[PDB]
């Protein structure tokens, strides 16, 4: 007759039983806004001594990171930015790069970051470089060129790994994941929509930044970073050719975030910073939307 106090679940709470006898009734929150239930979360007390959900069963709720919305809403020619502004923006120190963190266990960057550092320290949370996430696995892209000679690479296609993370990462003000682009059309990018782009790479007065810049920038035709030999595909966006802002040097990995197409209020990762011909004019950026199928593959296959 007495079920007794119920157990906790990771980023979420019971709230305090009024009673924990036959006939009472729990209920579990997530940690808002950071988590969100994987019910209702409601629980009674039943007669063989459990707690179950109509759902679940005697089965704990799951509580799971909340995408691509930023607690507070927002690299050459961009502006101060706070991590609270790009909450999923990942710092890699070797090499200095960024990434983007898209759910607890799992950041995305550029493949080029981590082809010679299969080990990457990574750190979150912070606006300045000046919590550290240690890698379980590094998985790059099979269509990612290996070379021996890494400077100097002019085929930067399918530019784009992941990195399985030993510890789940706890979600907050400063640290939450990005969405993921879906495979519908509506993912389909088109020229002049807008995107905001993150990190401590070089800027017009700085060989890199101590403290995270950001800017907006529109995508563009292919044409215009062919314009600016080195290899263009239909895998790369082409984004940049206002008022001098661009991503550069150190800014690799990062996300271009844009708003999703069917919620105004989350941001996805549309494209990844990978390479550019000059600095303050067009970048390349890897179109994440062609890599969801493997992306989604390798996170089911290695959980
Ligand atoms: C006790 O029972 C639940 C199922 O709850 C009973 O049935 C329910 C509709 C509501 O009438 C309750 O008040 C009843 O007590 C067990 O639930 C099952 O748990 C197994 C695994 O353990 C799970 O495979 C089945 O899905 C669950 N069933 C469904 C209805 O939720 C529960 O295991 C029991 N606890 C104990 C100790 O035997
Ligand atoms: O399996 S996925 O990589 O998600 C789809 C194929 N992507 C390619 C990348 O060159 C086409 O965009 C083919 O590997």
């Amino acid at each position: 007759l007495d079920c007794g106090i119920p157990e906790s679940i990771e980023n979420g709470k019971v709230e305090d039983p009024e009673s924990t006898l036959f006939g009472s009734v729990i209920r579990y929150t997530c940690e808002e806004p950071y988590y969100y239930m994987e019910g209702g979360g409601e629980y009674h007390c039943a007669g063989n001594g459990s707690w179950v959900n109509e759902v679940l069963g005697p089965e704990l709720p799951k509580c799971v990171p909340v995408c691509g919305v930023p607690r507070e809403p927002f690299i050459i020619g961009g502006s101060d930015a706070d991590i609270k502004n790009f909450p999923w923006q990942v710092f890699f120190d070797n090499p200095w790069a960024g990434g983007a963190l898209i759910n607890e266990y799992w950041v995305l960057t550029a493949a080029h970051v981590v082809e010679g550092n299969r080990e990457p320290t990574m750190y979150v949370g912070s606006t300045s470089v000046q919590k550290m996430l240690t890698p379980e696995h590094v998985f790059i892209h099979p269509g990612w060129k290996l070379l021996a000679v890494p400077e100097g690479r002019t085929n930067f296609d399918n530019d784009i790994a992941l990195v399985r993370l030993k510890d789940p990462v706890k979600m907050g003000p400063t640290v939450s994941p990005i969405c993921l682009p879906g495979t519908s059309s509506d993912y389909n990018l088109m020229d002049g929509d807008l995107g905001l782009i993150s990190g401590w790479g070089r800027t017009e007065k700085r060989d890199r930044a101590v403290r995270l810049k950001a800017a907006r920038l529109p995508v563009a035709p292919l044409r215009k970073c062919k314009e600016v030999a080195y290899v263009f595909t239909p895998n790369m966006i082409c984004a940049g050719g206002e008022k001098g802002m661009d991503s550069c040097k150190g800014d690799s990995g990062g996300a271009f975030a844009v708003q999703d197409p069917n919620d105004k209020t989350k941001f996805y990762a549309a494209g990844l910073v990978s390479w550019g011909p000059q600095c303050g004019t067009y970048g390349l950026y890897t179109r994440v939307k062609n890599y969801v199928d493997w992306i989604m593959k390798t996170m089911q296959e290695n959980s």
